[PDB]
């Protein structure tokens, strides 16, 4: 299948991979706009399982390493900068083993790259949640958001927290074949092995309160990639880009400035 | 031993009694446990400490739990009242005492109706008034109960894995295997009285309340707990007179059992100066 993209201005190319439940859109309220005034092109794209193909299973991360791959050709646009966030860091990381000549560089947050035992818990509980058929309410939902997501900073505001609370209405996650089916897009085995093997420049952003995957797990991707590196942005949860985009933007834009494309 | 004590007359005009435990015969001090715990959650880190230091400890039952898991259509002041009767049954007023959480919350209230029963106090994780965000987790709370919806079991454990512990338990793997066994051990059975403690919680800001305590006070904030955080615990120290804070490091919400040892030496050092 051909899947939904999102093609902005001209100029070196930086494709956005999402993470499980996020749509291309993802990227539009605080990555694109930044992007494209320091002259990239922006892609971004529905991950397969999303959208138009929210029904879609039995698909792996190798389906889904494949559609980014199609993507990257089916624009012409290959060698790209990519940008990927968990999930979507991983089908980066995952792209780039299989692929390197696609990729020139790439950030990737919040990611991993084993089946570390915090991975297995929530492999566990998202996947009984799903089988059980039980409806959270969406009041005690948007607790679980709140506390999965973002920095202990950010839950003292009060501001803030009414925004957060607002902003998961225009934001509904929909539980969904596909939803379930990205849950096991992840790490099954260590792949830091394999990663030592990608030569493109790269650079890893953990973000200092995150829970669901917790900074350590990117300072260990960063150790096995041979030109990677690692950055820690403090007082961002799992949704780090959203939280602190400013802090995020800098940080991925002097990184790419400073290689070619 | 079963000792028992008369709690107070419930806003439907009942009264029932209340289990308790008296050990020691040293300075008496009384625990207030949070929702959820029984009088037993002190035993294994908080009581052993006290009395090789030559305190008295009482524990209890709080409403709401254990024999009283069925109790419903109580309030804060019902709580109050009750540790009050505590007090006041073991005659031993002014008494030193220790809460945490809703048991901190109801030290407050007891203190601010009832000075002259409590001499001293330590508060640990606490605070006067519900944020936003705290605000909204009682409604999330409250309604999931309310729902009837259960929790599956895995949900369950990794969320009060979450909520409880600091992130330096938490990247640890061999912690996270002990503490998730010990759930077991400790399992929180959802009650009627789980559902109605959920609302002894302030309504309203009450750090101007805090305002005439006298007694010398230690609040105890967790670095790491989010359902309290520590600036709510400081705001009360401020209002207190003769408040003071500290700061655990790497503690989350249930800090006096997860850093029981920095815990209790702030404790008795602070219990060694008071008045
Ligand atoms: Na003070």
């Amino acid at each position: 299948i051909n899947l939904a993209y999102d093609d902005n201005g001209t100029g070196d190319p930086v494709v956005f991979i999402a993470g499980r439940g996020g749509a291309g859109r993802t990227w539009h309220p605080h990555q694109v706009p930044a992007f494209l005034a320091a002259g990239y092109r922006c892609i971004t794209f529905d991950n397969r399982g999303i959208g138009a193909t929210e029904n879609a299973e039995g698909f792996t991360t190798q389906t889904m390493v494949a559609d980014t791959a199609a993507l990257i050709e089916t624009l012409d646009i290959a060698p790209a900068r990519v940008v990927g966030v968990s999930m979507g860091a991983f089908i980066a990381q995952e792209l780039m083993v299989v692929a390197p000549e696609l990729v020139s560089s790439a950030v990737l947050m919040a990611t991993r790259g084993r089946l570390d035992r915090a991975r297995q818990f929530f492999n566990k509980a998202e996947a009984e949640l799903y089988d059980s058929g039980v409806q959270l309410p969406p009041t005690y939902d948007a607790r679980a958001r709140l506390l999965e997501n973002f920095s202990r900073k950010t839950l003292n505001d009060d501001v803030a927290v009414g925004d957060w609370i607002a902003m998961f209405s225009m934001w509904p996650i929909k539980s969904t074949p596909g939803l379930r089916c990205q849950l096991d897009c992840a790490p099954q085995t260590n792949r830091l092995p394999a990663y030592r093997n990608i030569a493109a420049p790269v650079l890893v952003i953990g973000f200092a309160d995150d829970v669901v995957t917790p900074p350590y797990l990117g300072r260990e991707v960063a150790d096995a990639l041979p030109n990677g590196r690692y950055l820690q942005i403090p007082d961002a949860g799992h949704l780090g880009f959203f939280e602190r985009p400013e802090a995020v933007n800098t940080a991925m834009l002097k990184f790419f400035a400073s290689v070619k494309a």
